[PDB]
């Protein structure tokens, strides 16, 4: 239940920042900096920094963290570095990480070890398909990894108008306490919210009320780190979600909308454990699985990279998630009879019309609306503005 | 710990055999039959048969078996089937497995699930390199897997003159008991034994005696399931090991020589867990790691597929191996100062000369002998007969 943040104390920051100007420095990428944000805020509690070699091995082979207890940790959080930089910095026991001209953190007692890229991609993604857009970034990175104790100077801000939504796990716990929450149920997502998603979240709220929880709180938690090129961008998704809440499709008085700062791997059942354990750190006792969670189509062939039931099955078997209950995904679809979203029943297959993201883009392209009741009208209007902005 | 064998009771065999002639049958390969042998003898205790879907997933993602407790199980033991055979047998709750005209086992309450071959190879081997000889067998197998409860009619014999060495875990425990063993230390291997290997085993015996064990027993345990084309064949290796024992380089009075019936995957750190946990089932309290354990050169390039320290590091971190102590590998080499083998010390680098398997084959090719003290003379003569037999 403890959260291990990695920030310098407030009262020491001005002095610490002043001194770090003298240390040798290592330039990191934007993706690396998003991982520094993830580490800094305690999402990967109790990691002390970028993973050392033994931590990396245990994650890759067992999906658990080096610890006297059992802690779920299924994805590597590692910092790739060039051979040149390894040569320069090995044996330096205290150096700075910098990005965009700013010194953002100090890495202490660093160790350098081989980045065996093909093995990492095979074991984490279950493929080494070079066209996968996140695998491509790993394959292009340096041949070494550096792990160590990380101390982060201050909260990583992006200054894009969305930092107000980038809450830390501690801040989310404080917000839930202010709402007198006695159940926190989380929904991970990377797409617009339609009324089938909403139906799932409303069904979960209803089920928790019937169990006797007095104040269940929905944590609507869109991912906002690196995503692939064909996802709707984060700022447009936040506008769309805001429209859903303003329409009352989800109730603002029992919902927290916040951005989860992690890069997305699109690693299917390996990554859904990460999506779950991070919401657990933020206090969620309940986790709603999505459709094809963390999945994507195999490039070139367009067939599903992962088997669509494996995320839920693996999450149900995973070690170190004892404090969270998995809420199964339930297919919803537009019911032509009720003119409304409803849970799908194969015993009534012919009543239901499915609407995918490609369908929505094609609908906007012809200036069409989806069926009435598929999406809150102001939220649909946000999406048509997005597609229009693509000209 | 209990061993869960899968054999039909003695008193029932003649009856069950007579009945199984009427059941629908599924033809399995030689490799499959070697896995039936592994399963039947309890090496994969407490597996009940070929892995069901949820067992398979937990193995691939977590290296542990579906459990009430935590049990190490890092490799899939699965039965591939063609789509035609799946169509024929799904819903059949009791059918036989057959090979070479013999009905060898009954599979009960079978379930069929997709063989996602690329994902299996990526997660288990950390590569999908097609040319890896065991990966090629997986890639060429059927598109379905079948799991279920397996009942094996009788001990799988190969009738090649080596069945006397293929002892079950129960038989190994009984043999150790007959020797009044109070420590059993196991050495996995797939190659000839030279006097560096022997030095490691003799040093381990010495250390166990100094800890106060009165009767430590060496389990010299060559693997004898499927191996790749360029390994010395099993019958030649057993002749070579017998020569080492007859020369007294290892003491027959405190050594058990037996054949471990598992196919070899050559999957490095994933497979060394399997090599260790199987010896644990047979009662080994101590497990000596070899050099580059379960490794092989990447085909085409010929560099090491795995990082040579990872097998020992991963084994030290693995869950479910609490009752085994890992004895670290120590490099030995031919010391030119004296002439015996000796543990390598970089501080005396120039005294030592290494002798690989390629070096031994080239030595035989020119009719040359290795240095005096590298290998027992009778055992070297076995190897020169082997190399000569390939003309
Ligand atoms: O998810 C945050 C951002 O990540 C970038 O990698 C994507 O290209 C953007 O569209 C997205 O808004
Ligand atoms: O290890 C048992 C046998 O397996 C076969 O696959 C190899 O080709 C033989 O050389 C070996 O003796």
């Amino acid at each position: 239940s403890d959260i291990h943040e990695l920030f310098v104390p407030e009262n020491k920051l001005d002095h610490v920042r002043a001194e770090a100007e003298t240390l040798p420095s290592l330039s990191i990428t934007k993706l690396d900096l998003q991982w520094v944000q993830v580490l800094s805020e305690g999402w990967a509690t109790p990691l002390k920094g970028f993973m050392r070699e033994k931590e990396y091995l245990q994650v890759m082979h067992f999906d658990t963290l080096l610890d006297d207890g059992v802690i779920n940790m299924s994805i590597p959080i590692v910092l790739p570095v060039s051979a040149e930089d390894k040569t320069r910095l090995e044996g330096c026991s205290k150096f700075v990480l910098a990005h965009g001209g700013r010194r953002v953190a100090i890495l202490r007692d660093a160790e350098f070890y081989e980045h065996r890229k093909e093995e990492r991609c095979s074991r984490v993604w279950g493929t080494t398909c070079t066209k996968h857009p996140h695998i491509k970034m790993v394959m292009e990175s340096g041949d070494w990894l550096v792990g160590g104790d990380l101390q982060v100077l201050e909260k990583i801000r992006w200054n894009d108008g969305l930092d107000q939504y980038r809450l830390t796990p501690l801040e989310l716990k404080q917000k839930c306490k202010e709402m007198n929450a006695d159940a926190v149920f989380a929904f991970q997502l990377r797409n617009p919210v339609h009324n089938g998603h909403a139906l799932l979240m409303q069904d979960t709220r209803r089920r928790l009320l019937e169990r006797g929880y007095k104040h269940p709180v929905l944590l609507l938690h869109p991912l906002g780190g690196w995503t692939k090129d064909d996802d709707v961008p984060l700022d447009w998704r936040m506008k769309q979600h805001a429209a859903v809440l303003e329409e009352g499709v989800l109730d603002p008085k029992s919902t927290i909308v916040a951005i989860f700062p992690s890069p997305m791997l699109y690693a299917g059942p390996t990554e859904v454990q990460w999506h779950c354990r991070s919401r657990m750190i933020a206090g969620a006792n309940f986790y709603i699985v999505g459709r094809d969670p963390a999945g994507m189509p195999h490039p070139e062939t367009k067939k599903d990279l992962y088997e669509p039931t494996h995320g839920g099955k693996v999450l149900s078997m995973a070690p170190g998630l004892t404090s969270v209950e998995i809420i199964p995904f339930r297919v919803a679809a537009y019911n032509k009879a009720k003119k409304a979203m409803d849970f799908y029943d194969p015993a009534r297959h012919n009543e239901f019309d499915f609407i995918s993201g490609t369908r929505m883009r094609k609908l906007a392209r012809e200036g069409e609306n989806p069926p009435d009741g598929f999406m809150a009208p102001k939220a649909w209007k946000v999406l048509t503005d997005y597609y229009r902005s693509l000209e």
